[PDB]
């Protein structure tokens, strides 16, 4: 880079009040030098003076969705479910449904050194959460292809972070896709935001490193964009895309039922709720928010309305739609991500970031991350187009959030949770496990239909069944 182009963006930056990052120039090789530049070109740092004046010195009517808003398998007629099911697999069958994978931010709670889609929680068969995912992906391929007659595709696009993004795809690559199509999987990256301090200033990672951040799950919208997932999705005739997060084995990746209600209701953006399980569940809240559809994130929740009690039943939660990060949307939304992505509000969390000033190293929080949350598309959505579909915690939410011998949402729970679903629906076909649990493949079922050639036989737990 050339000294007029240093030049030029160090008084762009010391003009806005962030001439520090340029502290340490003097000391820099060429090549330390040039990430500086470019790194500092990425941001505008006027717009991170709005944002951070916006997060550091910042300046509601609460109720339960309405019923026209609302469902919940469990009130549901079976010929509902049967035929929704039925027109959510032609639409796969149709090539026109996609599933978008939030794998970015850390996974810091389970302290991983890799990507959490990597995670082995034990079962017999030793898969990860990526390959559980994939499988379910190639199962709900082949039962369409069951009905067409032709190839049926879901393409597969899988959001990480930076720190995620080359091992996520050096596991794809030595897992062979996981029998799925290398052309039909397309790995991307989430934006990131620089670390803001507590006085409003950059924080440097290193001498010649701004400290950075994933820009949260609500990030995707704008990745979609210059990642060109979006324009993939128009060339193949994408129409409806299940957005989902990774962490959560149980999870019905492109579910047909779900798919198959939004798009027979013909809303335009859907989401699955389950029941809250207690009033401290580190859970977002689904409700209706000055007359709009809303949610209201665990962090960000006061006592009063999580404690909130339903005026006829005095020990049930007042709001209790859990928010299990499935969502749906109509294509026709993504279509005008420029007109609404920017006004997708910024999160605050204080953190300790590991920073310098002169040398590298923090006790105390001394700045804050930004993010979007991928939620707040909601109060965009016509009550009357947006639909929250109440589900079976123990088919639909399993989430590994803590490390082993937490107790809860952990590899253990997780592990319970696909083994006694497997052992359920050996049972249900009517099958005999003797004895925990039992892991049955997605490709041999999907969701529980398959296992007729099981009747009558005696499994003994623990078992895994495959091809
Ligand atoms: C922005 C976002 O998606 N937050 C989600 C997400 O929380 P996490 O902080 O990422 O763990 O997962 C929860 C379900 O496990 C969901 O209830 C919550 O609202
Ligand atoms: N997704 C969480 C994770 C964190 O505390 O970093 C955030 C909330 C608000 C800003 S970031
Ligand atoms: C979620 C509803 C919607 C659609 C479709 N397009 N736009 C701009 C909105 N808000």
């Amino acid at each position: 880079p050339s000294a007029e182009e240093f030049q030029q963006l160090r008084k762009k930056y010391t003009d806005a009040g962030q001439g520090h990052v340029f502290a340490f120039v003097d000391e820099l090789q060429t090549g330390e030098r040039s990430q500086l530049f470019h790194q500092l070109s990425s941001f505008d740092p006027v717009r991170i003076n709005e944002l951070a004046d916006k997060a550091l010195n910042p300046p509601a009517s609460l109720e339960p969705l309405p019923d026209i808003a609302t469902a919940s398998i469990l009130d549901s007629d079976p010929k509902d479910l049967e035929q929704w099911y039925e027109e959510g697999l032609k639409l796969v069958a149709g090539n026109k449904v996609a599933v978008v994978l939030m794998a970015g931010g850390q996974g810091t709670r389970l302290g991983s050194s890799a990507p959490k889609g990597c995670f082995d929680i034990g079962l017999p068969s030793h898969k990860s959460l990526f390959q559980i995912q994939a499988e379910r992906i190639a199962k709900l391929q082949l039962l369409a292809q069951r009905i067409s007659g032709k190839e049926a595709v879901i393409p597969w696009y899988v959001m990480t972070s930076g720190p995620t993004r080359k091992p996520t795809e050096e596991f794809f690559e030595q897992h062979k896709y996981f029998g799925l199509n290398k052309s039909d999987v397309i790995i991307f990256e989430q934006g990131v935001l620089p670390c803001i301090s507590n006085e409003g200033k950059i924080l440097m990672e290193s001498k010649f490193k701004v400290a950075v951040a994933p820009d949260g799950n609500g990030g995707i919208y704008q990745a979609l964009l210059t990642s060109g997932v979006r324009e993939d999705m128009r060339k193949r005739g994408i129409e409806h895309i299940h957005t989902y997060c990774v962490d959560n084995c149980l999870v019905k990746v492109a579910d047909p039922v779900f798919i198959g209600f939004a798009a027979s209701k013909q809303v335009d953006i859907a989401t699955k709720v389950v029941r809250k399980r207690n009033a401290t569940e580190s859970v977002g809240l689904i409700l209706q928010k000055n007359g709009k559809p809303d949610v209201v994130e665990y962090s960000e929740i006061d006592k009063e309305t999580a404690e909130a009690k339903d005026p006829k039943q005095p020990d049930v939660l007042k709001f209790r739609a859990a928010n299990i990060v499935n969502h749906y949307y109509s294509f026709k939304f993504f279509e005008s991500i420029e007109l609404w992505a920017h006004k997708l509000p910024h999160h605050v969390a204080r953190k300790k970031i590991p920073c310098i000033k002169e040398g590298t190293g923090p006790e105390k929080p001394n700045g804050i991350k930004l993010e979007q949350f991928v939620f707040d598309v909601f109060p965009m959505t016509p009550l009357e187009k947006f639909a929250c579909i109440e589900v079976r915690r123990e088919d639909e939410f399993s989430p590994l959030k803590n490390a082993r011998g937490t107790g809860e949402d952990d590899p253990d729970t997780s592990k319970r949770d696909i083994m006694s679903q497997g052992q359920r629906w050996i049972e249900k076909a009517g099958g005999i496990v003797i004895t925990v649990g039992v892991e049955v493949s997605p490709l041999i079922s999907y969701g529980g239909e398959g296992l007729e050639f099981l009747k009558g036989r005696e499994i003994k737990a623990p078992a895994f069944i495959e091809k």
